Protein backbone atom coordinates (compact mmCIF):
# COMPACT_ATOMS: atom_id res chain seq x y z
CA UNK A 1 0.00 0.00 0.00
CA UNK A 2 1.48 3.40 1.16
CA UNK A 3 5.09 4.35 2.17
CA UNK A 4 5.11 7.34 4.65
CA UNK A 5 7.90 9.83 3.65
CA UNK A 6 10.59 10.49 6.36
CA UNK A 7 9.64 14.21 6.87
CA UNK A 8 12.24 16.18 8.94
CA UNK A 9 9.55 18.74 10.03
CA UNK A 10 6.03 20.02 9.21
CA UNK A 11 2.54 18.61 9.90
CA UNK A 12 1.13 17.61 6.46
CA UNK A 13 0.51 14.00 5.26
CA UNK A 14 3.50 13.25 2.89
CA UNK A 15 4.04 9.79 1.26
CA UNK A 16 6.33 8.37 -1.48
CA UNK A 17 4.80 8.59 -5.01
CA UNK A 18 3.62 5.42 -6.86
CA UNK A 19 6.72 5.85 -9.16
CA UNK A 20 10.40 6.76 -8.46
CA UNK A 21 11.46 10.39 -7.74
CA UNK A 22 8.01 11.73 -6.61
CA UNK A 23 6.53 12.63 -3.17
CA UNK A 24 2.77 13.34 -2.68
CA UNK A 25 1.91 16.18 -0.21
CA UNK A 26 -1.72 16.57 1.03
CA UNK A 27 -3.04 20.18 0.93
CA UNK A 28 -4.51 20.05 4.50
CA UNK A 29 -6.26 23.46 4.98
CA UNK A 30 -6.93 24.88 1.44
CA UNK A 31 -5.64 24.60 -2.19
CA UNK A 32 -3.70 27.91 -1.69
CA UNK A 33 -0.33 26.09 -2.23
CA UNK A 34 -1.60 24.91 -5.71
CA UNK A 35 -2.95 28.45 -6.54
CA UNK A 36 0.54 29.91 -5.64
CA UNK A 37 2.64 27.28 -7.60
CA UNK A 38 0.41 28.20 -10.63
CA UNK A 39 0.79 31.99 -9.97
CA UNK A 40 4.65 31.72 -9.74
CA UNK A 41 4.65 29.52 -12.95
CA UNK A 42 2.68 32.28 -14.77
CA UNK A 43 4.48 35.44 -13.43
CA UNK A 44 7.95 34.27 -12.14
CA UNK A 45 8.78 31.08 -14.15
CA UNK A 46 12.60 31.63 -13.76
CA UNK A 47 12.32 31.74 -9.90
CA UNK A 48 10.21 28.51 -10.00
CA UNK A 49 12.78 26.65 -12.21
CA UNK A 50 15.86 27.72 -10.13
CA UNK A 51 14.67 27.52 -6.47
CA UNK A 52 11.54 25.28 -6.12
CA UNK A 53 10.92 21.51 -6.48
CA UNK A 54 9.11 20.70 -9.80
CA UNK A 55 5.27 20.40 -9.45
CA UNK A 56 4.46 17.34 -11.70
CA UNK A 57 0.66 17.71 -11.22
CA UNK A 58 -2.27 17.17 -8.81
CA UNK A 59 -4.18 14.01 -7.64
CA UNK A 60 -7.37 15.23 -5.79
CA UNK A 61 -5.95 16.98 -2.63
CA UNK A 62 -2.34 15.68 -3.26
CA UNK A 63 0.49 17.66 -4.99
CA UNK A 64 2.94 15.42 -6.97
CA UNK A 65 6.34 17.08 -6.17
CA UNK A 66 9.98 16.36 -7.11
CA UNK A 67 11.58 14.30 -4.26
CA UNK A 68 14.58 16.54 -3.33
CA UNK A 69 16.29 13.55 -1.54
CA UNK A 70 15.95 11.17 -4.56
CA UNK A 71 19.51 11.10 -6.02
CA UNK A 72 21.25 10.89 -2.55
CA UNK A 73 22.70 7.62 -1.09
CA UNK A 74 22.83 9.14 2.48
CA UNK A 75 20.86 12.44 2.52
CA UNK A 76 21.13 14.89 5.48
CA UNK A 77 18.14 17.35 5.52
CA UNK A 78 17.53 20.61 7.48
CA UNK A 79 14.24 22.62 7.28
CA UNK A 80 14.74 26.36 8.03
CA UNK A 81 11.57 28.54 8.15
CA UNK A 82 12.54 31.88 6.46
CA UNK A 83 9.01 33.36 5.98
CA UNK A 84 6.93 34.92 8.83
CA UNK A 85 5.46 32.53 11.49
CA UNK A 86 1.64 32.36 12.01
CA UNK A 87 1.67 34.45 15.27
CA UNK A 88 5.06 33.91 17.11
CA UNK A 89 8.53 35.52 16.65
CA UNK A 90 11.38 33.44 15.05
CA UNK A 91 13.36 31.11 17.43
CA UNK A 92 16.69 32.41 15.90
CA UNK A 93 15.61 36.08 15.46
CA UNK A 94 15.44 36.27 11.60
CA UNK A 95 14.56 32.54 10.93
CA UNK A 96 13.51 29.30 12.79
CA UNK A 97 15.28 25.90 12.41
CA UNK A 98 12.25 23.46 12.26
CA UNK A 99 14.27 20.19 12.24
CA UNK A 100 17.27 18.30 10.76
CA UNK A 101 18.58 14.69 10.26
CA UNK A 102 19.75 13.30 13.70
CA UNK A 103 18.46 16.41 15.62
CA UNK A 104 16.93 14.11 18.35
CA UNK A 105 20.53 12.96 19.26
CA UNK A 106 21.44 16.69 19.81
CA UNK A 107 18.35 17.29 22.09
CA UNK A 108 17.08 19.85 19.49
CA UNK A 109 13.65 21.44 20.36
CA UNK A 110 11.80 23.42 17.62
CA UNK A 111 9.94 25.50 20.33
CA UNK A 112 13.20 26.64 22.11
CA UNK A 113 14.32 30.30 21.55
CA UNK A 114 18.10 30.23 20.72
CA UNK A 115 21.07 32.61 21.25
CA UNK A 116 23.33 33.32 18.18
CA UNK A 117 25.82 30.79 19.71
CA UNK A 118 23.13 28.00 20.05
CA UNK A 119 21.78 28.67 16.48
CA UNK A 120 25.35 28.29 15.06
CA UNK A 121 25.91 25.11 17.18
CA UNK A 122 22.74 23.39 15.76
CA UNK A 123 23.84 24.21 12.15
CA UNK A 124 27.31 22.75 13.10
CA UNK A 125 25.48 19.64 14.52
CA UNK A 126 23.65 19.22 11.14
CA UNK A 127 27.10 19.28 9.35
CA UNK A 128 28.73 16.58 11.64
CA UNK A 129 27.48 13.69 9.37
CA UNK A 130 29.78 15.22 6.66
CA UNK A 131 32.79 13.92 8.69
CA UNK A 132 36.31 15.35 9.17
CA UNK A 133 37.05 16.03 5.43
CA UNK A 134 37.17 19.86 5.97
CA UNK A 135 37.74 20.54 2.21
CA UNK A 136 34.56 18.67 1.05
CA UNK A 137 32.36 20.20 3.86
CA UNK A 138 33.72 23.69 2.89
CA UNK A 139 32.61 23.06 -0.77
CA UNK A 140 29.07 22.09 0.48
CA UNK A 141 28.80 25.42 2.44
CA UNK A 142 30.10 27.46 -0.57
CA UNK A 143 27.57 25.82 -3.00
CA UNK A 144 24.69 26.72 -0.57
CA UNK A 145 26.08 30.33 -0.25
CA UNK A 146 26.23 30.57 -4.10
CA UNK A 147 22.51 29.61 -4.45
CA UNK A 148 21.19 31.62 -1.39
CA UNK A 149 23.04 34.80 -2.58
CA UNK A 150 21.32 34.57 -6.02
CA UNK A 151 17.95 33.85 -4.23
CA UNK A 152 18.28 36.96 -1.94
CA UNK A 153 19.15 39.06 -5.08
CA UNK A 154 16.12 37.64 -7.05
CA UNK A 155 13.68 38.16 -4.08
CA UNK A 156 13.97 42.02 -4.43
CA UNK A 157 11.89 41.77 -7.70
CA UNK A 158 9.16 39.34 -6.39
CA UNK A 159 5.86 40.82 -5.05
CA UNK A 160 4.85 37.90 -2.78
CA UNK A 161 4.64 37.74 1.04
CA UNK A 162 6.48 34.41 1.62
CA UNK A 163 4.64 33.64 4.95
CA UNK A 164 5.55 30.13 6.25
CA UNK A 165 8.11 29.18 3.50
CA UNK A 166 11.12 26.96 4.40
CA UNK A 167 14.61 26.38 2.90
CA UNK A 168 15.36 22.60 2.61
CA UNK A 169 19.19 22.16 2.84
CA UNK A 170 20.41 18.67 1.68
CA UNK A 171 23.96 17.18 1.51
CA UNK A 172 25.17 13.55 1.11
CA UNK A 173 27.31 11.98 3.94
CA UNK A 174 30.25 11.82 1.42
CA UNK A 175 29.68 15.58 0.55
CA UNK A 176 29.76 14.68 -3.23
CA UNK A 177 26.34 16.42 -3.72
CA UNK A 178 24.20 19.18 -2.10
CA UNK A 179 21.37 21.66 -2.84
CA UNK A 180 18.94 24.08 -1.16
CA UNK A 181 15.39 24.84 -2.38
CA UNK A 182 12.27 26.82 -1.21
CA UNK A 183 9.14 24.78 -0.19
CA UNK A 184 5.71 25.22 1.51
CA UNK A 185 3.63 27.89 -0.35
CA UNK A 186 0.49 27.06 1.76
CA UNK A 187 0.34 30.56 3.44
CA UNK A 188 1.99 32.70 0.65
CA UNK A 189 0.01 35.89 -0.31
CA UNK A 190 0.04 38.44 -3.21
CA UNK A 191 1.32 41.96 -2.22
CA UNK A 192 2.46 45.13 -4.11
CA UNK A 193 6.08 45.20 -2.68
CA UNK A 194 8.93 42.67 -2.09
CA UNK A 195 9.22 40.71 1.25
CA UNK A 196 12.02 42.43 3.28
CA UNK A 197 11.50 39.99 6.26
CA UNK A 198 12.23 36.91 4.06
CA UNK A 199 15.24 38.72 2.45
CA UNK A 200 16.65 39.44 5.99
CA UNK A 201 16.28 35.69 6.85
CA UNK A 202 18.35 34.63 3.75
CA UNK A 203 21.11 37.32 4.20
CA UNK A 204 21.41 36.28 7.91
CA UNK A 205 21.89 32.57 6.88
CA UNK A 206 24.49 33.67 4.23
CA UNK A 207 26.41 35.51 7.03
CA UNK A 208 26.32 32.42 9.34
CA UNK A 209 27.32 29.94 6.55
CA UNK A 210 30.14 32.28 5.29
CA UNK A 211 31.58 32.42 8.87
CA UNK A 212 31.50 28.56 9.03
CA UNK A 213 33.14 28.27 5.53
CA UNK A 214 36.00 30.62 6.58
CA UNK A 215 36.44 29.46 10.19
CA UNK A 216 39.61 27.43 10.88
N1 LIG B 1 9.91 18.36 -2.42
C1 LIG B 1 10.35 17.82 -1.29
N2 LIG B 1 11.33 16.89 -1.35
C2 LIG B 1 11.76 16.34 -0.21
N3 LIG B 1 11.34 16.55 1.04
C3 LIG B 1 10.36 17.47 1.07
C4 LIG B 1 9.82 18.13 -0.02
N4 LIG B 1 8.82 18.99 0.39
C5 LIG B 1 8.76 18.83 1.69
N5 LIG B 1 9.68 17.93 2.17
C6 LIG B 1 9.86 17.47 3.55
O1 LIG B 1 8.63 17.67 4.23
C7 LIG B 1 8.80 18.59 5.34
C8 LIG B 1 7.60 19.50 5.41
O2 LIG B 1 7.42 20.18 4.14
P1 LIG B 1 6.47 21.47 4.03
O3 LIG B 1 6.19 21.78 2.60
O4 LIG B 1 7.03 22.56 4.89
O5 LIG B 1 5.13 20.90 4.69
P2 LIG B 1 4.22 21.47 5.88
O6 LIG B 1 3.15 22.31 5.21
O7 LIG B 1 3.66 20.25 6.56
O8 LIG B 1 5.10 22.29 6.79
C9 LIG B 1 10.15 19.27 5.09
O9 LIG B 1 10.76 19.61 6.33
C10 LIG B 1 10.94 18.18 4.36
O10 LIG B 1 11.53 17.26 5.26
MG1 LIG C 1 6.59 23.79 6.31
MG1 LIG D 1 16.11 21.93 -8.61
Amino acid sequence: SIRIFPRIAGRSYIIYGQTSGIICKRMEKSDNEFVIYNYISEHYDKFLKKYVPKLYGKNNDMLLLEDLTYNYNNPNVMDVKIGARKRKSHTSGFFSIRGYTNSHDYKFDPDEYLTSESTINHIKNFMEAGGENRDKTKQVLLKWIMKLSELANDLFEINLKFDGVSLIFIYDDDCSKCDVNVVDFSRVKLIDTNDQMTISAVTNLIKILSELADNP
